[PDB]
């Protein structure tokens, strides 16, 4: 589901990834998802427009929206959180990335 | 064992009838939240199954084989599902 | 398409594979395969039920049916033979394979 | 560069803008034969394009960020298509 | 960040400064346990680390670009042995 | 052997990359290598400092220092150039990467 | 370090390894390791000195040769058990499947 | 069988004996081209062989099991070099 973040139940890749896909659009094998990095990985320098800073439970995190990637809903967790209330700096990160608006 | 779901959490169907025995490899069926696909979404080619409290669906179309030194502890059995599951992998092949 | 044999664009043990799905079922990212390979790699004793033999060009090879798998549509090459003439065997080895009897 | 076509899981669209370098990645939508899915398919979601005579079909769903070492040779341009790949991705993300 | 031990429990160091941001990723030199390697193997390019009450071996030759998503938790801090790193990477580089 | 750039065995990650190890050391079943992207895949915006252009043939090509990486050797295919004469650049890019201040 | 059982880091595999390099050689990025499996009889063909059992703790382990390996150090774990007392099982298996004539 | 180089360019010699076959896994010795490594490099443990004008270096610490089914065509013949490739992997796991 659209702004929720979710744990990935394989190997590497990644630990948690927030789903940025429509409600309305089922692939439905897959589901467009930004992993997210620990904000202590990344210096304040880099903009917070394209990478959003997002808090689930204490810790900070950074949205790595150029790692975007589609998922196999199988492999998709445990839901961690909500981030509904950032609606607006997700659509202004995604459409950026490709609009550069 | 056809019908039984499996772990190697994630979770999978074997599909494949008890009657194959010697390959090496069993086909499987993988589950996920149900959540996770509206109700739009066939319940023909992707069944609702319930393991515990939770739902799931059957991604039908995600089937693959899967080698037995990988299949995990016996999770739930579905053998009351079965027509539903053989009519979903049978949409899948010949489907009308 | 159903029964149509194709090439892989991917790193893989087999370069040819039999598209078993029906042409009403679109995935639509995805297509349920059999990789095929060379007869002389299995021996006279393995089923040939399960394992149907067929020809493309002078070679004999065997359906790994039990190797069954779904693959994207973006990776699927070049049509390479059409086995519509072998509908009734692919058919049997399928459904032996789960109903088994 | 976005609208671009590059081979390598042989064709990809690139689709990210050419003002935003990540640099190591770019967004990549890939091709597939149009052959292989029916005329049933949204177009909307998954528009229908011609490299040379051929025609394929842009997999939007399965879009990837792929490193830029392995992005190979320049194929065709879709800048003319804009709006439709334009189309295609808003849908996906923002639906209704 | 830069001379940073984190977790994968496998371990490794971050090496990448801390001014220069990829984003994506950050160069690492992977840890082994120093009982896996004799005392007859150059100090100077494997440098020989503590981090806890075990002794670890710097992997130089085995450095790695690593992406950010994949890195866990910070265990230690090894910038007291900042000269020993630098070291060991510019012979790696360099000949010293 | 350092400064030389070589073809990728395998058909994933890359396609050509700068072998950047010391001679004086042999791993022996590894070298450090940094991987060559095509040129028009980056802007001009993007620093040559830290991400060198060189031109091998015809066509120029951006050294993704950032994407650094150990390659076993016997993966590593024909020696395609020799970019010796672009020494102190690399060397920068590298001693940027780790020690920029 | 030779004859030492060891705990793996990575995924999929066994569970536990034998190493079976000399500890005069250093590679010194890899260690040559033989997998254990659970205990069960083989149906193998030839020769069950091929595959010694070896014991930990109250458990009986196979231990696979023929699917002896290279592995980097940075994924061993920790030591589990010492096997020094089957040297001479261990040497003839390893004999065996390479000089076994 | 043994004392053989295969492909799947790559390059890899069959160093497992020809009496022991059931396992559809053969143990292999990957071959680098010798100017990656050089002189100072022990030809006891890393011989140098030559196929077709090239000089190759076996990788003997970089052994591993392959399956049979991913062994390509034989591209030539080593068994002239038994000795030398006999030491190295004596040497490997007995310490000469
Ligand atoms: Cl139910
Ligand atoms: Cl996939
Ligand atoms: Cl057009
Ligand atoms: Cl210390
Ligand atoms: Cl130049």
């Amino acid at each position: 589901m659209q702004f929720k973040v979710y744990t990935y139940k394989r190997e590497s890749r990644y630990r948690l990834f927030v789903d940025v896909q429509s409600d309305i659009i089922d692939t439905p094998g897959r589901r467009m998802v930004i992993p997210l990095a620990s904000a202590r990985l990344l210096s304040d320098k880099v903009s917070r427009e394209l990478y959003p800073v997002v808090h689930i439970g204490d810790e900070s995190w950074r949205m790595m929206t150029t790692d975007m990637a589609s998922v196999p809903v199988s492999v998709i967790g445990e839901e961690v959180a909500d981030l509904s209330h950032r609606e607006n700096d997700i659509k202004n990160a995604i459409n950026l990335m490709f609009w550069g608006i």
